[PDB]
């Protein structure tokens, strides 16, 4: 059916008249009424409105393809705001907290054709590795519904393996995209820093100096070409945002290629070990010079990243925010990132901030000798719900442990590309074309995506 | 005379035969005998290496041009490692610290062509708009020894106004570019965010966000056109330095000008505010569109960055090299900047950022209605030489006031031009290319640079 | 020279036998012919006549002095009705309205010796900070002819300045004795309220309540001593003008000094504030005590000044003579004065009448803390000559701004001195001795007045 | 008997032995419960804190005198502030407002020996020639109760008359002091302007320049001698005070006097006209050249008054104060000053502000020939309590043509001693000396006065 085919192919069947974009986002709704209460993964969706846009479209166009994602649709995270939907970022204080207006990312898709479906859930804060909301619920991985969907972009990348959109909306301050990528199998775009306009309506967090670093918007899809399509979309600077830069795109015809196990001092499983191992061979395989032991050490930026953003989190963060978060989430702060806390004085936090340039001015160096790294993103299969349910500090830490590739690529204001394999690529800033390229060479050598059934 | 000369006149005349690169190098070094001893604006002079480099580079190239810069005398800021010379930071501390690499900047110019005439004085710790250091002394402006050279740059502005070097090179953090050209009355550009990298071997400043997004290095100049010439070798990115960023330098057809005057609450003297009128006059018959009272209230800009940089540089830079460096300078900072030092508690320094972007949102929007601004920079002629000797918290907030609209340009990360009569063209980043056509195509209606002798 | 000489000089040259009163009177009409086509700063002399009369003089007294003022040229302002002489106003329409009967001022200076070289040039209703006539055009600062020499007073101190006058005469209803002063570099004094009488035959004013309550007749001079000696003159109460009072003047022992600054909203030039610092030291040298960031609040002091008076030019004044005045001057009022104009409801001019006594009931109670203030006069050394020509109202607000240290005095009663260098002091009423003193003190230890020669 | 007691003769019983400061306070006291009844003259009073005050001093200095009003009991108006005593300005609204200070005029005097009694009565804005406040009521004159104690101050000159004080203070813009005394029969001096400092705590009217110009602050007795002890204590310029002048008080060997009957358009009885020839007649048996049709033609004067207080009153105060003054009050302010109401056109108000210094330029030129000016204050005999009671527009402008020779004095800050006849002695400015003497030469020649009993 439409719900299992990508983004061109649905595109082929309107505009040879199998299906309409009515019948498109009507099938998808309707799988939304059947899978969506096991994974709990759309929040709010628009289906008589869309179906509206669905109709209009059919009408005025018809056989006519509008723009590159007519007929296409999507599923956007909570934190991107769609008018006629709620900002709720997950807190019941925020329940009538309708959005006037869509953030020029969501805008951008909706241009080319949208058909946006609903708003897809996150944590209370959009800060947690695992889908837990106090308002709406618990995304469960439709794969497996004991396991976690994801971090922060759980809910999307459930929508996406789920077949319940063809393309998803997501943000990766800590691996809040990649992450939640690998646990459903889905494919996972982090963009670097400066590709993507961050333009919000009514805004998750504040516009700090870190985030404006950290902290980027990305696709989720079940095809290599869905993601470059959904990329080229929502690429482009905008002068409103200033982080944003005007600068092209680039591409290496000679990338080099390297793995980066522990030199981020992860701790991970023979599973990822050998799925890793796996994804190296077929670069090889495609004429990719692959090579280890090559990676200088990085075993203190995700613990920079866990103090900068953890002194934040604690110490500004939560004292306002902790009243209507989950206690779950909260405590999770509290023992995950409690340890890192610089405390209330700045000097340590311009400390802290120095050592990022120290590590990165080094990074930058070798990645022109190495432009692209492949790397395990959790370091752990995908866990279970209670993965972060109320663990202690130790236990809390031990995750960090394992979740330690994720953090450095956000750090460094990375573009990370997460495999379905939940193997990343990571490249130098504005080449994230390069792993959108050699993510479409090992599309076929590994295996295919397939979408999820909570039957 | 090739000390009254344009990169331009120089290569045309080496072509000619009628001068050679030795021959220029060596009226530098000559005036620069007569002058520094009263300007104080050389610290180190590197005579024999360079005199040398330019017969070798008049033997091998002859009458042809290596490249842009070449037979091209240049001033280089203290701050800017060069082969050889001593990175002082001003302190005597540092007297014995030698450089062994050219930094990336240096490099660039020198391939170019450019022939280092020697180091310039600076500032104490690079944080002053005078420069007085504890080493190399002050350094007094070429046009009025009275006056102030200005800060931190200062050394290389008198150069360049003193027929001392055709160009010079010199960072922004403050008005530490814009400030010095326009007291010296010479062109100086403060490039954007990412437009030209900084690779330091020994570095001024740690590579602090303030920094990455605040400062800039840039060119002193007597012509527009040699600006663009230093702006463009300089100009590039490199991967080493993450700041840099790959983007193509822009430009804008026809674009609006907007008049600022106290949008960012600045006291200006009546002659400052006069060229001000004299440069918007100007614009208007260059054919400009330049409108009044169109600019957003920016008042806490200059403020926001006086926080951030105050609450830095007296509880994290001045309790480390706070105790090497001169009484007076050390004053200074504790004067100006302690009544916006926001304390040590996190909080409200990641508050003031927050106000940053709230500001620097609102500014993007208006500039691209409005994309170039004019303003005035430091608002008052060359001050005397005394102007920040222990002048007291309560003075030292006057002349903040003074020089309110130097800040924001940092804090915002954007271009700005000054040119020679103390006024500053300001536009959007990666758009520094339409400030060097506006500043050229103002340039034959205001008036002339010229070289100034202090002894004669 | 005589034309160089302090009153004591001239007196001592006259009596030792060294020159006659004719010698003295010719010479400054022989300075005149050279300078006067310059500064354009005498609109009427009466040359043929005044030797006449300092002949007469050397015929009866001889080498005796009968007069405080003997021996000594004088410039008077158009407004004051000397006779033979034309009290135009500046106007086109009363350039043939001569005058029967000298003021009692006139009067009083001419009964202690004084000799009246002739009329100085005034604005066009004597409202404005530039001397510029229909009938007699513009007044020229000699030591700039390219900048103003000031407002409504221009004359009499560019008179003075040039030593085509040993002193002269003005009036204050703004700034229009001291911003003269402080423009031409000279001493003027604006005697309080109460102290000098107005007489005037052919009034330039009306004797409005305003008038009687901010404005006053007092002396241009190049010394302290020689502003004593006038001012000792013109000074006493006469029953026909029902504003003098019979009070004895008065001086305080170790009178005490605050510095004024921003105190009063005013835009002040960096050199202005040096000025000032520069006064406070010499005080500071002779022995008074001065303090800081002690003024009260008095930003709505000059704004209170422009409602009542701009209120009133605008709809009472300027619909009278409209047509008669220069445009120039005519849209100066209506730019500036249009921002604080109140209209034409009683209610809203009764209140701000009731605000000036509030913050005067705060001065008066001040000033007994800190007796004398020393302040700026104007924020701006001499501006060019354009600087009130259709400006505009911003830049007419923005210019008001720089002068806010002048109106206050006015709209209290209060005595002001300008120094030479634009620095004023400023006492209670009745207290003018104090200033004198007080400037006698700093005088030795500040820079010296010295004539000007424009052609030379 | 302290209670028709002069400052001297009470100075001399305190000295004596005969009294107590304390028994004259007491005494004033007790006379004052009999007669206030009548008069309503006291709106407050501090019995217990001014015999305090008197034993104190009784204590402190005895049979020694403190100061020249040591041992004298004073009324002061309710404009003025004393401690404890409430500044109601007649309004019921102010009835609970109590004063932490005492005035300038107030100090002095005390400071000087004097023992405030209480407040006295007052108009609702001290703007009515009849004394009627919302709170304390009407007040009646000593003399025929029937008849009023006009004036602002007219309280002060009820307790000064009836022997309630001897000795009171008021104010006079309009003739608010010189009204009182000519009714109630008692000398009455209006300070001129720069004399007397006026530092109100609690101001009673605005600190406008008309006020300043036209308004002054001063004495009430029956002594032409009493009234110069007490001129001569509040005298003297205050540095807070902006309108007070240091300038000397002034007086002239032989000064020359002019009668003024109908120069300002007047209207004038038989009885006030035949005072005023006899004070004239007084005047010349004391050696002075009186002239007569000397003075120039001041009608625009009451005229120009009225306008520039009257425009006011109308459009600034009445709306101010409107609901909480007495409806008597203003209509009398809008029967009579209604007329005068110039509107809102500040041209109109600059115009007669200009006509006053015509007017002005043109009598300060007079006063040098003729220094003195000998006129009736009111030009009627106290009228009935009635005659300003809703009488409208027509009636209201019969009343200003008699008071119509009161405030010109006022336009042009000049001083007015009112002479117990109701005829007023006016000279130039700081030349309030001159007046004292020339109404202690008369004194004697013209009728004594008595103290009055109801």
């Amino acid at each position: 059916e439409p719900c299992h085919a990508t983004i061109a192919e649905l595109q082929a069947g309107i505009a040879s008249g199998a299906y309409s974009r009515e019948d498109v986002v009507a099938a998808h709704l309707g799988r939304t009424e059947r899978i969506n209460p096991v994974t709990n993964s759309y929040c709010e969706l628009r289906g008589d409105q869309v179906l509206a846009e669905a109709r209009a479209a059919d009408r005025e166009y018809g056989r006519e393809l509008s723009g590159p994602l007519d007929g296409v649709p999507m599923s956007i995270k909570d934190s991107f705001a769609v008018r006629g939907l709620r900002r709720t970022d997950g807190l019941p204080v925020h329940a009538d907290r309708v959005a006037d207006e869509d953030d020029e990312v969501v805008a951008r898709l909706r241009d080319a054709g949208g058909l946006v479906l609903g708003h897809a859930n996150v944590p209370d804060i959009c800060i947690r590795w695992n889908t837990i909301s106090g308002l709406y619920g618990i995304a469960r991985n439709p794969r497996d519904p004991s396991r976690t969907a994801g971090g922060s972009s759980g809910g999307d990348a459930a929508n996406v393996a789920a077949g319940m959109a063809t393309v998803g909306m997501g943000q990766d301050l800590g691996g809040s995209i990649r992450v939640p990528a690998s646990f459903c199998g889905v494919y996972g775009l982090r963009p670097g820093a400066g590709t993507v306009p961050n333009l919000s309506v009514i805004p998750p967090f504040p516009a700090s100096p870190t985030l404006d670093a950290m902290g980027t918007s990305g696709p989720f899809a079940r095809s290599a070409a869905d993601l470059r399509t959904m990329f080229s979309v929502i690429a482009g600077a905008h002068p409103h945002d200033p982080v944003s830069v005007p600068a092209p795109l680039a591409g290496t015809a000679s990338p080099r290629v390297a793995v980066l196990r522990g030199e981020t001092g992860a701790v991970l499983d023979a599973e990822i070990e050998a799925r890793l191992d796996a994804t190296v061979d077929a670069l090889r395989r495609a004429g990719f010079e692959v090579a280890e032991d090559v990676v200088p050490d990085l075993r203190r930026a995700p613990e920079v990243w866990a103090a900068i953003n953890g002194t934040e989190l604690i110490n500004i963060a939560l004292p306002e925010v902790g009243a209507e978060m989950t206690g779950s989430g909260r405590q999770h702060i509290e023992d995950m990132f409690g340890i890192f806390d610089l405390g209330l004085d700045l000097r340590a936090y311009h400390a802290v901030w120095l050592e990022r340039r120290a590590l990165q001015d080094a990074l930058v160096r070798f990645l022109e000798d190495y432009p692209i790294i492949v790397a395990p993103v959790a370091g752990m299969p995908a866990p279970p719900l209670d993965f972060d349910h109320l663990i202690g500090r130790e236990a809390s830490a031990r995750l960090f442990d394992r979740m330690r590739c994720v953090p450095w690529v956000n750090l460094f204001g990375l573009p990370g590309l997460a495999l379905p394999n939940g193997i990343q690529l990571v490249t130098r800033r504005f080449h994230e074309p390069d792993l959108l390229a050699t993510a479409e060479a090992i599309e076929p050598l590994l295996p295919a995506v397939e979408v999820a059934d909570p039957v």
